[PDB]
């Protein structure tokens, strides 16, 4: 099965990444939130097409996530769907690369959102930000900053996020994928 | 110090119990937007004399923290100041008697938000409730509400309430104080 701490960090990605309206299920609606979120932020900054573009890249989503996790074919994934999906995928994937194709699209879009900045690297306040504006519990962010930096070594960039979001989904314990979560390992 | 595990619950508390406008700071607004909530969800269940009542606790509550935490009086607890305050109290205290008095304020008023029904017991379905109006990762609901009840051998009550506050608060090993923020230990 999955452990206690892996289905912990299962259901904060429900959560916090797919579950926008709270409900305990995903749904198309929770990606029309997403979509909602971002006209919200970026407003007449992105043009109509660049709405337009992002809006497929999350029907892609919906459909693959729908595709593979709703066993009864009801258009609506819930938590014990979700679970189940990500059992079957912990079973057997070894890197990022092995993820599901919906996970191709959740990584980026889950980065864009951080780096307020547009220059690919989430520094500081950036992070700072992703913990307040989501609600984690952050008790030293330049602590945590400095585990997915490893004491400056690394680039928090896109490559480095996968690594991270990887992590997060399968380590069966505590490891730098935490980060995500707000918290040091 | 306090060890990282004990940082991260008590970040949960200031977060969660107390800095209810998100602003990183505990302020008597914060403790205004209780009220609001309380009168929120009771409306005219409850007579004006029993808000009266209601804030006269929360006034004195803040007082409370207020002359406790805030070190170079300016009306505002911050973060570090809260930190500091729990440092200073888990250095000695051994029961949640010692705890200090804006804290038996805290948790029955935590208690009573919880048991939305008024039978003085938080059962599932409230317990439930909290982890969703309020937004913990509860993955199994009933798995962590057995660590509280423990099997059923202990009912959910307010001195079952007050162990549980008593040791998110202050123990430095993940126990069933960590039910609260709806996980397993
Ligand atoms: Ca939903
Ligand atoms: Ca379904
Ligand atoms: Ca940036
Ligand atoms: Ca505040
Ligand atoms: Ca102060
Ligand atoms: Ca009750």
């Amino acid at each position: 099965g999955l452990n206690d701490f892996q289905k912990q960090k299962i259901k904060f990605t429900f959560d916090f990444f797919l579950d926008m309206n709270h409900d305990g299920s995903i749904q198309d609606n929770d990606f029309e939130d997403m979509m909602t979120r971002y006209k919200e932020v970026n407003k007449g900054s992105l043009s109509d097409a660049d709405y337009k573009s992002m809006q497929a890249s999350l029907e892609d989503e919906w459909r693959d996530l729908k595709g593979r996790a709703d066993i009864n074919k009801d258009d609506v994934v819930s938590w014990e769907e979700y679970l189940a999906m990500w059992e079957k995928t912990i079973a057997t994937c070894k890197s990022v690369a092995d993820l599901p194709a919906w996970c191709q699209n959740r990584i980026p879009f889950l980065f864009k959102g951080m780096d307020v900045s547009g220059d690919g690297i989430v520094d500081l306040e950036e992070f700072q930000n992703y913990c307040k504006n989501f609600q984690l519990q952050c008790a030293d962010v330049p602590a945590v900053y400095n585990v997915i930096t490893d004491g400056g070594k690394v680039t928090f960039d896109l490559n480095r996020y996968k690594e991270l979001y990887y992590r997060l989904l399968t380590s069966p314990a505590a490891d730098a994928g935490n980060t995500l979560m707000g918290q040091k390992p």
